[PDB]
């Protein structure tokens, strides 16, 4: 595998967003992560909409701004033949009737999506190598929350709490780290984006290889 990885190197990562006073990070993770797999696969770099899936993607598990799973996510978008564009569908940081108009709007789709073996960083890193992945991870406590710069290390349980992305991984100084995006806005970590510690074993920093996930598709 490549020593170093970054999607947004190659424009496969769409600016910075900030999910606000809804617990929809889920949805967040689901659209980075068909975003980049978009890019990878069309060459074309488009922004897809989360309200969308809070709106519309309700499921027994997934509850729009109460939380979500990111398979469901996905699962949403294979089912509806597609997503529409962040333009089209805006978020607005709280849970809205299904736009059914909008949700017929298919700009971006996947034929599928695929579980990461869990507690295996090595195949997390399998993954990350050829596109973003989305993950969870134990983002609730004080060091987390007022993380800004450098590669973080913990302390942090490993409850899965909060999706996010990961859009790289390397190493600097002999530390490994995945590169993570955030949807906390420009203002939290490194402009968004956090370096957490990579090659720990186990479920992986902060739980970080508990539940990782991407979508597919078939043609490049």
């Amino acid at each position: 595998l490549p020593d170093y990885v970054d999607w947004r190197s190659s424009g496969a990562v769409v600016d910075i967003k900030d999910q606000g006073q809804c617990g929809s990070c889920w949805a967040f993770s689901t659209i980075a992560a068909v975003e980049g797999i978009n890019k990878i696969a069309t060459g074309d770099l488009i922004s897809l909409s989360e309200q969308e899936l809070v709106d519309c993607g309700r499921t027994q598990n997934t509850r729009g701004c109460d939380g979500g799973f990111m398979t469901d996510g996905f699962q949403f978008i294979i089912n509806n033949g597609g997503i529409n564009t962040e333009a089209n569908y805006p978020y607005t940081a709280e849970e809205g009737q299904c736009n059914l108009d909008l949700q017929q709007e298919k700009y971006v789709s996947i034929d599928t999506y695929e579980n990461v073996p869990y507690n295996n960083e090595w195949a997390l890193q399998t993954a990350v190598a050829y596109q973003p992945v989305s993950v969870a991870l134990e983002a609730a406590g004080y060091n987390f929350q007022h993380y800004s710069s450098g590669i973080f290390t913990g302390p942090c349980g490993t409850a899965v709490d909060h999706a996010v992305t990961i859009v790289g991984y390397g190493t600097e100084g002999g530390i490994d780290y995945w590169i993570v995006k955030n949807s906390w806005g420009t203002t939290w970590g490194e402009e968004g984006y956090m370096r957490i510690q990579r090659n720990v074993g186990g479920v992986g920093q902060c739980g970080i290889a508990k539940k990782a996930s991407y979508p597919v598709k078939y043609y490049n």
